[PDB]
């Protein structure tokens, strides 16, 4: 028992093809023993569906609690770095130097970071940066967590936590298509099926216990029921998205506990069906009040550009040179 | 530059830190050589009457080099450092003390020097490597330009050799003395009414300009005639008041991309006799975490003596629902 | 500890009128870890109970 015993069981009967072992148990799912893994290479465990996750279910002792081998809950930092450089220093290419830099902010994370119950520090990863050539003179950078959600229909019985703290707005995700069953004509082609637009989910400034709503919007006035319970959210509060197509009535569908740190919705809560959306997986970014981001009970930081190259630009600026002459 | 401030470098270097020299495009004709006392800021005028004086001893008859200090640039620095618990021996205030010097370590080393730079996150990486323990920083900085008079700028102007943001630009408040009696028995029959004022910088125009504004007055105190009427735009910061008065004037303006800046009083009939300071402070925040300097301009940490230019906030951790 | 660790302990102190240990700890009762026995020669350890 204990899942340090179990940790090291699995470090062995596959201390293999497996880098990382988390032994948790949660306090919601009971005679459950959560056994998080990293690839050691890659990021999912049999994406491919156990192949693998369940390999390690065919290991069996004792006890009437039951193992379920998942892959690391993973935190993401979208990272807008802005590094900045002496023309002159320079003798390969911009594209040689990103190629440069990025080989750096993975020896900071593989190292002090990509680990369990480990974190991650901005301050600590721009020295990285920083430290590629005889210049480069300095650094920035703006992060965001990502957490990526399957099912964006609604987040899992128990919400999902960042394991850090958030601010207040920061929590939104990327946009997704909401397919409105109703129909347009333009530029002489016709019905051209159901009227769709972006729609997001965000989050609201706190309220006096530490709890704004997790809303979704916009809407045409429009395309969702309004009931006793279906209404659009009252006002102003959070962060409204581009009106391109000039939409504005969010409805809400959960709420974050900042404190608490949890972030439920169901998108049930309104009545719409998860056919009316284009998607399946969703990306949630909240930017943190830490200057080092936690990992924790399955939890874990990770940095894989090749396969996640979404979560980082480098912008570059050339510096002209300073005296020289003398 | 090095052509003459070695040498002197040479005679001095158990004081001046650093020499250079510039010419002023349009003080034509002066040479002027910019010196950082090793042992703080500013050349004592005995230690400069002293150096001036080997002037004579390498013959030159015509007037020849001012010596002077160097424009510095300073970096309001408002840092904040997380630690763990746990690695911490000592006081909260030593760790302080502790990382306090490797800012000025790196300061000394990689700054202090002329055209060389500030990289705040070259800093931050000191900052971090001042204890076993130093989890992790973050910093927020801002630009402090010294203002030797704050009546008008320079002839010329006064440059950042930075870019700064728009309203960015703002002096400290120094008293405006209206001239007003203000009657009160409590110290005596007269006290000479002075309220508080500052000078700001407002958005940049289609075309890159703002216009350098100057802090609240009362109506009257200020004489208006058509032409010299209060500022109305609303795209400046305003300042904390306890009184009535909402009233800002224009004088000089900011190019923010050439970065110059020019002003002076005079452009609304007020003599400096009207104004109880004689120097002034101006900040700006940079565009950028990297910053320069440029002719005769120097970048300096000397934190015992402008301590005003560093806060710390440190944050301890343990394990761990909450960081703020 | 280790149940393993714990049939041996008694492969030795009584590895005398015992043949085999199977020290299993049941999930539905707790903090108890049961000891099977086998006498060795008939079926029932103290059938004189204990």
């Amino acid at each position: 028992v204990t899942a340090t015993d179990y940790d090291t069981f699995v470090s062995e009967r596959f201390g293999s093809i497996i880098q990382a072992v988390q032994t948790f148990t949660d306090s919601t799912k009971p005679g459950y023993a959560f056994i998080a893994a990293k690839p050691k290479s890659g990021l999912y465990l049999t994406t491919v569906q156990r192949e693998d996750i369940k390999n390690y279910l065919k290991d069996y002792n004792l006890a009437p609690i039951t193992p379920s081998i998942i892959s690391p809950n993973y935190l993401f930092i979208k990272t807008n770095l802005k590094v900045t450089y002496a023309l002159n220093k320079l003798q390969e290419s911009e594209q040689w130097l990103e190629g440069q830099i990025i080989d750096k902010i993975d020896r900071y994370y593989t190292e002090d970071v990509e680990i369990f119950n480990s974190s991650f520090a901005k301050s600590k990863m721009l020295t990285y940066v920083d430290d590629a050539d005889h210049s480069v003179i300095g650094s920035s950078a703006t992060i965001q967590m990502v957490r990526e959600v399957q099912n964006f229909y609604k987040t899992p019985e128990a919400g999902i936590k960042y394991n850090n703290q958030i601010k207040d707005r920061s929590m939104e995700s990327n946009t997704f298509s909401f397919n409105s069953g109703r129909k347009v004509v333009n530029p002489d082609t016709g019905l051209e099926e159901d009227v769709l637009y972006d729609v997001r989910i965000v989050s609201t400034d706190r309220d006096s216990k530490g709890i704004g709503k997790v809303i979704i919007g916009p809407f045409a006035s429009g395309d969702v029921t309004e009931n006793e319970n279906i209404q659009p959210y009252t006002g102003n509060d959070f962060n409204k998205l581009a009106n391109s197509d000039g939409r504005d009535k969010y409805y809400v569908i959960g709420e974050i506990n900042y404190p608490a740190d949890v972030i439920y919705w169901n998108i049930a809560k309104i009545n719409l069906t998860s056919e009316k959306f284009e998607v399946q997986t969703i990306e949630l970014y909240s930017d943190p009040t830490d200057d080092v981001i936690f990992t924790r009970d399955g939890s874990l930081i990770v940095f894989e550009n090749d396969l996640r190259p979404q979560y980082l630009t480098i912008d570059l600026e050339p510096i002209s040179q300073l005296e020289h002459h003398h």
